[PDB]
């Protein structure tokens, strides 16, 4: 027991920024569109934090702190960013060829920083937060601010029975992008008044009144076209679960069972990887970005249209049943955990080998993947493959409706679900394959990915092919749910919000992890 | 690290020892003429009470029911179901009725039960525990053939109520051949399907001679000694691994490799499915591991160490990997959930379980088997061979450095594949084999085997194409593994006869 649950959408006090009401298929939902003419608010916004702490130097470490870095500085302010990092790190200059160094107070020892900061970003690994909480909050100073780009700490403290010290603010802005993206259109919004990466805000514990403020002046700060309310609890079921679906994981399980359907059939190598990973990451993601799901139905052929429907109708129940399982992992924090053993196990111990996470990219589809993009030409869009976009937006519709009946918000379901997807991510895939897209984006996300990957391949071969095959006729509500489904006008009225430039991402790209240029 | 030396007490049934690979071990043998001492092993017990009628409830009931009967003893074996129970007429059909008082109510069995037999499903046990654990008698024992329920308690941070002693005895198959093997055990000596024990809880002293007389009333003919913790992270873990998880996931990288090079889909087949679940698990099954590789051509043993050196680590991967979640408490609430998504709730679609056999391959072994000779057991490929002996040696060593014991470890990854499962695959293909198991198995072999399906195409394979050269201190380690030795002393406890149908 039992039967339904409904959207919560929540209401936040601010007293610097513009609140905005938004109407997604009749939800009422607040929001806040950043700007660069915003910037002479975040002193305001700022009050009693004389020094930010950005620690870490990952993914997201390197494009929040130049972001924060900037702006502030185009609002004069005399609040500092410095970077805390572990003694004789890897990544450590790096920060110094950035900007931050020892000699100007912007760069040292990761617990010196925590300690000498109003407000800390935890912007290091989940698994690493996880093991390592409780010596971050004893360096805390009293009464201050502690910033995270994700929930999966409080999902870890719950399991673990735990919460957050009582005696510090607890906030989190969540860039529904991945670290390279954020730093990369932002460059392209110093010129143009948008560009940036939407994100997530959350107020978990405020200690002062301060604390809805900071999180919306450090989400302006980072260049978010809009920032949209959310809880800890709500953030890391719906990114977790998020980047185990169509983001990462489930859109590679699609692809290399689409791939293996099509050469199975005989249809040779190279138009086998064009028909699944260009299309997709190609025109579908774009129509989508820019018209919907419903526009890439109706540019399709009568004979296409038919086929999206055989796919769609194959294709819908079997990726729920895969989506359903991993939310519920998330939700009940097994897969947390999971995360935090895995991280772990990335070293020796108990006697057993090291097992840091291997390549995903080296088989047989990824390498025709290299043969087809040396002799693309640019701004290619691929073909679109009538099979492929129905099995893809099933996909995008059954994600939907997990986190719908999971009780999110229209904008949660509709950044993890669609946007981040066809705007952020696929670009990366399209750019270079798989590998470029998941190992750019954070430790719990890549192995996110390796682990829920093959169960969408499997499940897909297993029962949405066999379906197909069997010639099992066209489940008619499920089409007719589609089509008229609350969702379409939805992400039109986000697509209005969205900053109007493409992300650009070149092969060889500098912005990425300093490991895969 | 770390080894389990284990030990019990038992006053009534005669202890055998056993060396595996250095370590010392605790038997307790089985047979119909150890009938006679069920009375005094049952010393305080009037009525046995077996909950459910599904796969273990109408075997072990059985085989009680026939065996105490032999001893000539007074006690009661009860079936106790639910009041909207569909088994009632089933069990009546099995001379189980209210005129005798051998069939009752669920909660009036465990209320009137000295001794309470869990065998619900685990998805049953886990949300009504409460129930159960309020109707039992202080000082009454609580009887399970698997240790979920402890792993489901131990995650929430509790434990089974002080004033009752919990015992477990797992019989190493599935139910319909407990009591196919122990009808076959009245004609032929030492037939039957072996048990593991544990007791996790003793009140008095009588809960470590009440767990064995239950074994060898179930015609166990070897019962080996584990404790409740182990059990279950070894079993869970053991079914996900190479008993059906991984024996599926490499099978599946191994067929479509081989096509994939221009290899015909039928011999493809044969050089997968058939020679795994046929001559190399008869090899294995006969004369270990080593014999294998020894029995291989010169080339041939070239071509198994390319596999072995290859396939050993990610194979290993993926075991460290699902291990760690069955012992954090991850993978046992993965199951109670799963079980939960049977039915509709929460505005969505309830999810059972489909099948895993309608593919590409498992059609062409239709094909293969519809025209196969009978007496056919396959052809030994070394490559093959050598994937799923290093699966094997990888299962060995990560269940070795977590402290499990040499026979829990050899019947969980060795002999329980090769005489009891593999045979399944043999028989009808994957669906015959992996959805005659337990729930908890069939959820478990879905999750796991698309795990080793990938890393082994991503990883193992890759390095064989890069023509890597061996690693030799890891073929080195196989030749020399301590374990070899083990599993010979191993096969000699072990049941008279096949469960090869
Ligand atoms: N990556 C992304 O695109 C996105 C990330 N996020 C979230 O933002 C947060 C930041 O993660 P991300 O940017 O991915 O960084 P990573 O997860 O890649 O972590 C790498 C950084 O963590 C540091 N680190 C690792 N272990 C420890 C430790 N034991 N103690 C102290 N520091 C440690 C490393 O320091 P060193 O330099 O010394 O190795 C390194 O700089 C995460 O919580 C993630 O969920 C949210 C959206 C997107
Ligand atoms: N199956 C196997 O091969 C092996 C199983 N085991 C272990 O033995 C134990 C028994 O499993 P197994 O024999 O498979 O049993 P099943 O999984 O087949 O369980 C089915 C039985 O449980 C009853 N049941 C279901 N839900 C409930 C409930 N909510 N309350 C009370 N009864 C319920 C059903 O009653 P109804 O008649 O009303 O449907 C049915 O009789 C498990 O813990 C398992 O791990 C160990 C080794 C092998
Ligand atoms: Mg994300
Ligand atoms: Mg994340
Ligand atoms: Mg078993």
């Amino acid at each position: 027991p039992a039967v339904g649950a409904a959207m919560p959408s929540l209401d936040f006090d601010t007293s610097v920024f513009n609140k905005e009401k938004v109407s997604l298929a009749g939800h009422e939902e607040y929001i806040v569109r950043g700007g660069r003419n915003l910037f002479p608010l975040l002193p305001e916004a700022f009050k009693g934090i004389k020094q930010i702490g950005v620690i870490g130097w990952g993914s997201q470490g390197p494009a929040q702190a130049q972001n924060l870095r900037d702006s502030l500085a185009e609002a004069k302010s005399d609040i500092v960013v410095k970077i805390g990092l572990r003694k004789g790190s890897k990544s450590f200059d790096e920060a110094r060829a950035a900007g931050f160094t020892e000699e100007s107070g912007t760069l040292g020892d990761i617990w010196e920083t925590v300690s000498g900061s109003d407000l800390v970003l935890l912007l290091i690994s989940d698994a690493a937060q996880a093991d390592n909480y409780e010596k971050i909050f004893s360096h805390m100073k009293p009464n201050s601010i502690l910033g995270l780009s994700h929930g999966f700490l409080l999902g870890h403290l719950q399991s673990a029975g735990l919460d957050f010290p009582k005696n510090i603010s607890v906030i989190a802005v969540c860039p529904k992008g991945m670290g390279p993206s954020v730093r990369r259109l932002y460059v392209q919004g110093k010129e143009i008044n948008g560009a940036g990466i939407n994100s997530s805000f959350a107020v978990h514990q405020d200690v002062d009144g301060r604390a809805t403020d900071v999180a919306l002046g450090w989400s302006v700060a980072l260049g978010s076209p809009f920032t949209f309310a959310t809880t800890l609890e709500q953030e890391y079921k719906s990114d977790i679960f998020g980047e185990r679906g169509i983001l990462l994981g489930a859109v590679h399980g699609i692809v290399e069972a689409l791939f293996r359907r099509y050469t199975e059939q005989g249809m040779d190598e190279e138009m086998a990887y064009k028909n699944t990973v260009e299309g997709i990451t190609g025109i579908i993601s774009k129509t989508i970005s820019k018209k919907g799901m419903l526009e890439v139905y109706n540019s399709l052929t009568e004979e296409g249209k038919k086929e999206f429907n055989k796919a769609y109708s194959a294709s819908f129940y079997p990726c729920m049943d895969i989506l359903y399982e991993c939310y519920e992992d998330v939700a009940s924090g097994s897969e947390i955990r999971s995360v935090v053993l895995a991280g772990r196990r990335f070293y020796e111990k108990e006697g057993l080998p090291a097992f840091p996470m291997g390549n995903i990219d080296q088989t047989r589809m990824w390498k025709v993947g290299e043969k087809v993009r040396s002799t693309r030409p640019e701004n290619d869009l691929g073909p679109l493959h009538p099979f492929t976009a129905g099995v893809y937006v099933a996909l995008m519709m059954a994600q939907i409706e997990v986190l719908r009946k999971k009780g999110h918000s229209y904008s949660e379901i509709i950044n993890e679900s669609v946007i981040e997807s066809v705007d952020s991510l696929n670009p990366f895939m399209h750019a270079r394959g798989v590998a470029f897209m998941v190992d750019n984006c954070s430790t719990t996300a890549r192995l996110g990915s390796r682990k829920w990957a093959p169960r969408f391949d499997y499940i897909l071969t297993q029962q949405a092919f066999v379906t197909v095959d069997k010639d099992a006729p066209i489940n008619q509500d499920l089409i007719s749910n589609f089509m008229s489904d609350p969702v379409h006008g939805a992400i039109e009225v986000c697509a209005e919000l969205r900053p109007t430039v493409d992300i650009s991402v070149p092969a060889n790209a500098d912005f990425v992890r300093p490991e895969l240029r």
